[PDB]
């Protein structure tokens, strides 16, 4: 329903951040490996 | 519309879920070249 | 509100887009890695 729908976005947008920040912190390690 | 935002609601957080899913995959990699 | 939902989900598809092509960027150099 609509909220359901509101509540399914909110989550969605945290585990797209949550996602980008695993990705950075994967980007520090490939970088240490790439300069290394 | 209200149906078709639905629908790309749900295309949406299957894409995260897939790409959530595809960097787990790269981090295997990456770790096993962390550790070799 | 509506119109705002609206504005969050679009904006929400462009980043997952643009967070799919930094994991496809941060592979090339990955697999440079692996195969180098
Ligand atoms: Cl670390
Ligand atoms: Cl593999
Ligand atoms: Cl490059
Ligand atoms: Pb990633
Ligand atoms: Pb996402
Ligand atoms: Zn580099
Ligand atoms: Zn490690
Ligand atoms: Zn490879």
């Amino acid at each position: 329903e609509w909220e359901a729908l509101e509540k399914k976005l909110a989550a969605l947008e945290s585990k797209c951040q949550a996602l980008e920040k695993k990705c950075q912190a994967l980007e520090k390690k490939l970088e240490a490996l790439e300069h290394g």
